[PDB]
């Protein structure tokens, strides 16, 4: 069984250890137009390996022993009224065991508390993974920017955007 | 007729007077699937008419023969993806249609170059189809969007569109 709490400063070596990394059989490929983009699941082989080179607020799930077992980072614009997931990671060992259902809530949690219209996050095109359990919990992608990751290290990939009502 | 330079503070006045409205008969139609989004140029009538409501940061101000701001441009550089972000670009009514705009963003190409920057990249609201085609005709092409960005806003409803060319 697994409880939440607003992250303290002795957490910080528990977070930056659950570190997101990941293997994928599957990306979400992006076809561009002129006229639009689509978005397509497709199988890469070999299997592809990512590592990860008042209004903030951070929780954390724990174990029976107080490990921490995962987090999110969320923070608000109150502009948009948006709650943006700026990080949402369950430890490899504690996944479907509802932990990032429960993150997730936390999340909900401090966008009524802010009133907040909708939840919004950032998810690169090959973390099909990622894609799949946010398209669960009832995300939708509501846009992307295939220029955001030009210069950097994850060159090649694209910034997908999901969102959903609060 | 029109000389371009960087913003002094004196310039403040006259850059927060420019009028960046305008009236449309076309607007780009975003078309939400579950597996991408279209970008359709479509008719509206009656036309639609839109308000609006450190060393990496620059405005450039087009200045007429009489020393008066035309128009302005805010350009935002992020060294982490090489990105020249267009935050504005306005030209004032009763200057519009004389190269003030190619002029105020070949300066921002300018400062792209002298910071190294890989691409340039903008923002347009999907009802701004003259900024749109302004922008094509540039060199920018559609690189996303966000349906998301607008909500809770003065122009909930419309849908943030992103553009961008290489350096
Ligand atoms: C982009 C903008 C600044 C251009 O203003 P401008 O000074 O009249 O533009 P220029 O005269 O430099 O023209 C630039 C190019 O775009 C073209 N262009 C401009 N409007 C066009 C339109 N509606 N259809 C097709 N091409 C168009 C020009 O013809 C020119 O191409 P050319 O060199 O082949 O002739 C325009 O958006 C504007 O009028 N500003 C109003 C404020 C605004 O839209 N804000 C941006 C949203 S934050
Ligand atoms: N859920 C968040 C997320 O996906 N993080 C990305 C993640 O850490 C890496 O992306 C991949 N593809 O690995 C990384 C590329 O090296 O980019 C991150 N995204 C960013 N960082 C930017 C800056 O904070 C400010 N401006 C932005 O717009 C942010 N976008
Ligand atoms: N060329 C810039 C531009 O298009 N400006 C928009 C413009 O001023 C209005 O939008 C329409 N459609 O009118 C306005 C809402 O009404 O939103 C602006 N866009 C923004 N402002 C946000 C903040 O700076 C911080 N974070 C963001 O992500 C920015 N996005």
């Amino acid at each position: 069984t697994y409880a939440f709490r607003v992250a303290r400063p002795e957490d910080v070596e528990a977070i930056a250890a659950i570190d997101g990394s990941f293997t994928t059989g599957t990306v979400f490929q992006v076809a561009v137009a002129p006229d639009g983009f689509t978005l397509r699941e497709v199988a890469v082989d070999p299997p592809l390996v990512k590592v990860f080179p008042g209004d903030r607020r951070t929780y954390v799930a724990v174990g029976a022993g107080g490990a921490v077992a995962g987090f999110t980072a969320v923070s608000y614009t109150p502009w948009n009224g948006r709650l943006t997931i700026e990080d949402i990671e369950v430890a490899p060992g504690h996944r479907g065991r509802g932990i990032g259902r429960g993150l997730m809530e936390r999340a909900a949690d401090f966008a009524r508390e802010r009133g907040a219209g909708h939840l919004w996050l950032e998810v690169t095109n090959v973390n099909a993974p990622a894609i799949h359990a946010y398209l669960r919990l009832g995300f939708t992608f509501c846009g992307l920017d295939t220029a955001l990751y030009l210069g950097t290290e994850s060159e090649g990939e694209q910034a997908l955007y999901m969102s959903m009502p609060c």
